[PDB]
C-alpha cells in the first residue's frame, strides 16, 4: 500500500491510497466471503459460490465490493493522527489487469 499526500489546506489533508496486487486479492477474498453469507444462487450450496462465478454474475459490480473492503484498510493507517471526522471518500477507482501489443504488418500490394 502506498499513500501520497495530494494537498494540505490548513487542517484539511487529501490523501491518495494506491493498493497493491496482494491487498486487492485479499479484498476480493473478503468480497467473496461477504457475498456468500448473503446470497444464494441456483446451482451452488448456501455459502459455496466460487469467486469466478461471482465475478461473472456481478460483472463490474464485483469491483465495488472489492473497493469497499480496500477502504477498510485506511482507518488503521490514520490511527496515529488526531482527526475530527472519519475519512471522507472523494474518489474510488479499480482497473483490472490489462495488456496491449502494437504490431506492424505489410499487406501484399
Amino acid at each position: 500500500m502506498e499513500v501520497k499526500e495530494l494537498e494540505r489546506d490548513k487542517n484539511r489533508v487529501v490523501l491518495e491510497y494506491v493498493f497493491g496486487a496482494e491487498e486487492i486479492a485479499q479484498a476480493e477474498d473478503k468480497a467473496v466471503r461477504y457475498l456468500n453469507q448473503r446470497v444464494e444462487i441456483p446451482g451452488f450450496r448456501k455459502g459455496r459460490i466460487p469467486k469466478n462465478v461471482l465475478k461473472m454474475k456481478l460483472g463490474e459490480e464485483f469491483q465495488e465490493y472489492t473497493l469497499d473492503f480496500l477502504m477498510d484498510l485506511i482507518p488503521d493507517t490514520l490511527k496515529d493522527r488526531k482527526l475530527i471526522l472519519s475519512p471522507i471518500v472523494t474518489e474510488r477507482e479499480l482497473k483490472d489487469v490489462t495488456a496491449r501489443v502494437v504490431v506492424e504488418v505489410h499487406e501484399e500490394p
